C-alpha cells in the first residue's frame, strides 16, 4: 500500500525526477515551488516507504467556463500535471490523488469546475479521467512541443 499527503518543499526534488521520468513536459524548479506555494492544499504526493512515487500539481484561476457558455468569469481548478511511477501503477494511486486534489479545489479554493489537457493518444490517462467524469471539450491542434494534439477535458464540481 501507499499513503497520501500534501506536497512539501522537501518533496520537490523527488517530484521533479518523477516528472522527467514519466513526462516530456518538464517544468522547472521554481514552477513546482510557486504552485506548491499558491495552491498547496490541492498539491498531493503518494508515499511508499519514505519515498514519493507520484504527485498531482494543481492550479486555481479565474476564467471562462468549459461547462456552460457564460460571458462572466467562473472559478476553475486545473490539473497542471499528474504522474505515478511505472512500478506503482494500476493500484488506484492516480485515482486517489485526483479525488484528493479535486476535493480541495472544491472546498479550499471554491472552484466550480475543473479542467486539464492530455495528449490525444494518452489512452490510459484519458481512460482515468473519463472514469472520474471528465469529458472532451475541445481538440487543441499541435498543442504539445513534439506536435501532438491535445484534448481539453473538463468536469463540473
Ligand atoms: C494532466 C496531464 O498532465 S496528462 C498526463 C498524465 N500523466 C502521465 O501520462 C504520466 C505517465 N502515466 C502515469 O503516470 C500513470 O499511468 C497514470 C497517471 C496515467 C495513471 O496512474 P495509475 O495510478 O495507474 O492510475 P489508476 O491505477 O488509479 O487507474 C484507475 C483507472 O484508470 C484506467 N487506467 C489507468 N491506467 C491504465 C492503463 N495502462 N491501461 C488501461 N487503463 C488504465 C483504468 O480504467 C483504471 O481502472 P482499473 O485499474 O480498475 O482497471
Ligand atoms: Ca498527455
Amino acid at each position: 500500500d501507499f499513503t497520501l499527503r500534501n506536497a512539501r518543499m522537501d518533496d520537490i526534488d523527488q517530484i521533479i525526477k518523477i516528472n522527467r521520468l514519466t513526462l516530456p513536459e518538464n517544468y522547472p524548479y521554481y514552477f513546482f515551488v510557486e504552485h506548491l506555494k499558491e495552491y498547496g492544499l490541492a498539491f498531493f504526493v503518494a508515499i511508499v516507504d519514505n519515498s514519493v512515487v507520484g504527485y498531482i500539481m494543481p492550479r486555481i484561476e479565474w476564467g471562462f467556463s468549459n461547462i456552460k457558455q457564460l460571458p462572466s468569469l467562473v472559478r476553475k481548478g486545473e490539473v497542471v500535471s499528474i504522474a505515478v511511477l511505472e512500478e506503482y501503477r494500476r493500484k488506484g494511486i492516480a485515482t486517489t490523488l485526483l479525488e484528493a486534489s479535486m476535493k480541495s479545489m472544491k472546498n479550499d479554493y471554491n472552484a466550480e469546475e475543473i479542467y486539464l489537457h492530455v495528449r490525444v493518444s494518452n489512452y490510459p490517462a484519458i481512460a482515468l479521467y473519463e472514469k472520474l467524469n471528465f469529458k472532451k471539450v475541445k481538440v487543441l491542434k499541435g498543442y504539445y512541443a513534439d506536435g501532438e494534439d491535445a484534448y481539453l477535458m473538463a468536469r463540473p464540481l
